[PDB]
DNA sequence: TTTTTTTT
């Protein structure tokens, strides 16, 4: 009898794996007995304890193959196969709606049976988030949508705002939820070239401070942002395509993504400025800077930047119909727990803590 | 009959072994009668005596094989997918705690009654290094519980400080001792690529006597290093993910490692010198050279770079319950030895030399 | 019938081959009836005449088939993996013992009844060796012992004079002597990483001349090799293992070698005098000269380049006892052929007129 | 019935071919039916017309093979791993002996009655270079005795002189003789890599038109060429082993050959005047040129500059003593065929013509 | 039933075709059912219609073969191992001879039944031709002569004249008749080792329009061409062999092909003056303008470019004994046709209309 | 796939 190549495919799709070693060393733990398996007794990883009595006969199998590796390269090429047709079928918002899946399958497990960081340290979390500035869900919310539609022109806002104001910390957060990256202009405009290159296949996309060429009127470094920016026209619209660029490497086209510009307090053309749907000024805060300083669990638990941080402000703000439509039931089902383990009262009581400075936590 | 593939992969397990030369070389050695094996006799290596005559029969058939590199391929690829399963799903202390156990397991042979070393020796070693710095087994400690916790932003420690005031020496000892890797970054910022690339599923790194720029006013020559290292700050941070490189392989991506780096007193950008928790400045001490000077055998040994000096030291200072629970077991049976074979005033008798800088023994 | 792939490899493993490609042509030199083969008439060369009665038979086959570079490829390797095993397992002296006895082999073809190399010729280089340096014999018993412990940070020989000093043509014979290799540094910094990739696995490296900057004062045209090397103080330091690179090759990790550097009298950053243990500063002298214009066949036979030179200099002025204990039985039967194939008065005859700078011989 | 690849394998041989392609189009031309032949018939090719009728059986049987790639690249890697081989194993000596060897035969066919040289022209090419330099052919022994013994230091020749003055056809000519390759060394640092790869297992090499820098005064267009190769002088100097590159290809590590140097008149650093064992001034002369214009097919057949020219001129001037032994019977059958050719006053008529700047003949 | 790999190899031998992709899809199309190919049927391919119903019923088999381009590889191989036996074997008479047979051959179709061509149209532009330059078909005579020659320096020939007067026009018509390459060396004098790269094994070169430097007074942009040329000397006399080079390959050793430079009335050094055998001087002239503009079908189909158009032309005007001898036969059968097509009367008609500047046909 | 080319 012989390995069934089928079941490791299935494996590695159930798993969504697409590492070969990855998948290799996990598969040969299925070998030993599923009847004593210490980690499937453990419950250590469900990746593991789910699938080892399905897989174990086959694993055995699969252990005295001398072919081993040529299985795994095939079944890691399903699951890369699997991802590039839906990569080139799917609307935005079908990504979109995958991806808040996703990370609601880590808001699942992150605080399951292991509560391996305490969901009351992320609504901490939720108030250090909901504090910065006027109605930050909606603020979130609008932005969000706005990058969804994509639609041209109407797809650039401008984070103004000094040193620390945190707009950086806020953008760099966002791409959890997304995918993206960010983007420098004010190197020179020979290389700037290859800076546009960095933009290639992003779901959004964010720009560093400009240091504007016209800002050490204001005594704000000028490197050549702002003369570059003002001339790229099409890109911030998102018009028609346009071709990017990379070292050693052709050239490729696509609608250049929408996204974020951050600067500080600089001088811009009005031209440039036509280019924006919003500004805002970020700032430091004076509750916000010793509150950290307070609360430093939020750094601690990587919570302040998560993707899931803002996912729970947007679970706990937004109505249920804001979401994904099919996945509103899984946004019932997180507003039951949320609100049901947290009053109110607590919520207001942390956000009042940031309201003074203190401690969130308290 | 035919080779058993079985029998070669549970020896790379076993040995750990994962080169592929190296492998095919060792298990060559097998196909001679053990019965007369001089290596046997002699107790040469554990890595031959331990295994041939288990291996001897599997070896005579493996000698006449035909395919005898691509199932050396397949058994190096199996203790590979080990390491990558261990490097996502394990905790950092149990890691860590995995790193003791071998440590120790070669401690057990190195004053066993191979016994090759002599505990006096390496208790001379560990007198010199607690005379280094101030109480040396607790900066230990804390460096070892700042890098399990890997609290982003506060992944880093940077030595600075003049030639020969053991920066590097400190570097070697605590790098054995965690299992990472050197880097180096005094390179052309393109080819880092791969340089990088090795960072791949390591504990812990280190980067060497890394160049500023100016200061040479004080003969330190400007160069590619501290331009690589205040670019690269998030990977300082920790906060982000990175794909990295391998030839005729995948791309991987993963949080990068934290680490140490080590520079003499170049210029640093305050940007980047933001992301040390200690910045430690080296300086010489000149008793300490007249003590090496005297006691020559230390750095013969290389017993002052050895990251087992260190263990050493944290069983003579630390409390048990300090460790990992598992080990804790190990721990109070090496206390025992040591104590058992030391007074403290032979220990007394080590460091008042060390610090006089006379010959430890005496 | 079939092909032995064992003869084959045991031929490999019999001559030290590893390029597959001088193992196929030499192997299929065999398929002719060594019962008529001139070469074994002629007695040419040992490599051949001493196996090819015994691998004839095998070679007729091997002649017919249709793997053949397979076949060689599998032996290359198995040789390969002997270096790689006892790279990881012998001492500094035992690898060190084992060149010696490959040379005294040699010695024993060059001398022996074949007998191509006039003794008397090769003595009379000991003089001039002898001569070019006070003491030294004993500056060579330095020399590899320190080597063999390899102490890090006292690792590397400087030697400096100007042009025909001589540091060149004793760098030759000392690398000969411990099957070193040379490198090029003063070269632009990235093709370094394949230059360097040579130094994997060898016992000792010389970097050649080195260019210093400034050097049009002396009129030495200026170059990257002061620039280059002290960025590489690590790899001089050899406290840590580094990773060296080969074209279509993953890095292989390891301390770097010690060695020689050679130098017309450029100036030098003390950050690079501080890793040097010694220095020799070397003299052109005229009568020498002299005596090489009376005395060609010293360089026409490169006699006092070469490490056979310096060992017959070691076996007639050092005591038995510094030699490894195995070879010392080798070492005695030398040392009463040398003292019986010359006497003293000789050997005077021959340093007094090195002295004169009279051709040697008289 | 199947292919005989020992058959192919011995004609690679019996060709010396080494280009996969060549041999597989040669092999090819042998299917069709050897009796009608025309290449056959016409005499046209050796390397077809000698071997089509012992070949034409396997050719067809190859011509139908699924595998000829494989089948050729096998064959190549016989004639390649022979010139290693030899490349280890023969003396200097040896190799020009065998070079010597292959134009003889060349020399038989362009002379034999299919031969379609005429030999008084050629003859005619011998008295023009006789008149280039004082005592020409003590001056090519000389060099070739200067590139068999390959003396460290002593290696290289210089040849400078206005343009036009005859150096780079007196290097063609040599270069043809011994066999080699020409290269050019006014070049940015970096292709200097591969363009010294060229060397590997090359005999001579000569660098072509080195350009200095300054000395426009004399209309010298400057270049890298002098302080470039300033830096190789351990390339001249060949006392110690180089590392050389090839594109996609590990280093090969070999002493660098020994060669010619051409320039127009810069003036050179005493550090590589230094390594010039020899130097040779070229000089325009109108007799050379009004005897070349009345001359022409010397040009037009390129007899200055090719080795079988030079060949010629030592079969006529030099004793037959001086040949290596073995070649010193085909040396006086080709003696005899020259004097019964041409008298000594036919031969001195030549030479007068040429002095008089008439045309060679008459 | 098994797939004749044969079969492939005769029509890839046929097609000359030598890219896989290519050979591969044509094969692919005669799997469809001959006797009603629609293909066929308009006879609009004769790569297709000329082989489809011989081809068929392997093409059959061929279509459900797994080793479809396993097969095709092969093919494409046998094609190019019969343009390396033709490159080094052939004289460059049977070169010329063989590529005007091809062009013989397209003609043969052009103005076949199935032929779209005109005849007429093709002769006028014969006439227009003609008349730009004296002599013209004597000139075309005198310049192939001296390619097949190639007798060294006498290699040369240099076009000059004003913008727009036909220089590259009559360029590119010998280019196509050669066959060959344009190169331009008016790039910075590093890239044009690759430039110069793609001369390897070609017949011709035409170095296109080379700027000078200075005439920026008659409006001349000044750029490198010239210089570059001065420092070329070797490639253009041809005396000699030079290294070649391409991307990712190794260099290649030949004889610089002969060609043709071609300038605007930029000022020319004596030293390149010399190289040249012949200057000719093209002159803007009006009746040719105005001829064109009313007979335009000559531009639009691209006849005074071609060389098919220069054959006719020496088909008309050169003697029948000038012609390559093999062919001859196939010439007195196109020179019958022509002369069938039109008498001497209609031919001088047209020339007549030239001079006017009048359009060609009445 | 890298290496080489590109990049610089
Ligand atoms: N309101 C705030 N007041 C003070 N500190 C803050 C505030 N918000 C965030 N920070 C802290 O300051 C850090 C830096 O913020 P961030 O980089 O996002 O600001 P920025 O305005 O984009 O800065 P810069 O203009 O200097 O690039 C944050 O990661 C957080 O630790
Ligand atoms: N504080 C010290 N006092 C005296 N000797 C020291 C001191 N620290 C190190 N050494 C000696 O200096 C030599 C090198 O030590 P080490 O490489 O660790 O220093 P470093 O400061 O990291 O140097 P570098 O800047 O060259 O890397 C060793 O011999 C070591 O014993
Ligand atoms: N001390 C000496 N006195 C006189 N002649 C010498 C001396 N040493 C070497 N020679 C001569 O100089 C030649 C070259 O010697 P060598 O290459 O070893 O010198 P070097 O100083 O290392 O030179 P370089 O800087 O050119 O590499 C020797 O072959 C010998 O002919
Ligand atoms: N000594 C000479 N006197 C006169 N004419 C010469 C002389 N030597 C060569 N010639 C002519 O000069 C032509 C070029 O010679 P050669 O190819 O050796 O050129 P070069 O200028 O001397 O060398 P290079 O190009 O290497 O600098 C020869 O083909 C011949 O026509
Ligand atoms: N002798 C001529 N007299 C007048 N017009 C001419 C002549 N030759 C060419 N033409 C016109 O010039 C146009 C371009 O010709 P062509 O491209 O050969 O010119 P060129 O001067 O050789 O160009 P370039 O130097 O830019 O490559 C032709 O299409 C035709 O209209």
């Amino acid at each position: 009898k012989q390995v069934s190549w089928k079941l490791v495919t299935e494996y590695a799709m159930e798993t969504k794996c697409d590492d070969v070693l990855l998948l290799l060393g996990m598969y040969l733990e299925f070998q030993y007995s599923f009847e004593m398996c210490l980690k499937c007794i453990k419950k250590e990883q469900p990746s593991h304890y789910k699938y080892h009595e399905k897989h174990y006969a086959n694993a055995a199998i699969f252990a005295d193959s001398k072919n081993q590796k040529t299985i795994c390269q095939q079944a890691v090429d399903t699951v890369l196969a699997k991802k590039r047709v839906d990569s080139l079928q799917l609307t935005r918002e079908q990504m979109l709606t995958n991806r808040f899946n996703d990370l609601l399958d880590r808001m699942d497990i992150m605080f399951g049976s292991t509560g391996s960081a305490d969901i009351e340290e992320w609504m901490a979390g939720v108030a250090w988030l909901h504090c910065l500035l006027p109605k930050m869900d909606s603020v979130v919310y609008d932005f969000l949508k706005c990058m969804v539609y994509n639609i041209p022109k109407k797809r650039y806002w401008l984070f103004k705002g000094p040193i620390d104001s945190g707009k950086t910390t806020l953008a760099a957060a966002l791409l959890e939820l997304c995918g993206g990256k960010a983007l420098n202009v004010n190197l020179p405009l020979d290389r700037l070239n290859f800076e546009l290159g960095v933009a290639i296949d992003q779901f959004l996309v964010v720009f560093e401070d400009v240091k504007g060429t016209g800002g050490e009127s204001r005594d704000l470094p000028s490197g050549q942002g702002i003369n570059n920016l003002d001339n790229l026209r099409d890109y911030l619209d998102g018009s028609v395509k346009v071709n990017l660029e990379k070292k050693h490497l052709n050239k490729r086209t696509q609608i250049f993504p929408p996204g974020i510009v951050t600067m500080n307090e600089y001088s811009v053309p009005k031209t440039l400025q036509a280019r924006f749907v919003k500004q805002i000024d970020f700032r430091p805060k004076d509750y916000l800077k010793h509150c950290l300083e307070r609360s430093e669990f939020l750094l601690e638990k990587r919570i302040i930047q998560s993707g899931i941080a803002l996912l729970l402000m947007l679970i706990w703000y937004r109505p249920v119909a804001e979401f994904a439509q099919s996945i509103q039931s899984r946004i019932v089902e997180w507003k039951e727990r949320l609100d049901k383990e947290f009053s109110l009262s607590v919520y207001q009581k942390m956000k009042f803590n940031v309201a003074m400075g203190i401690g969130v936590l308290d």
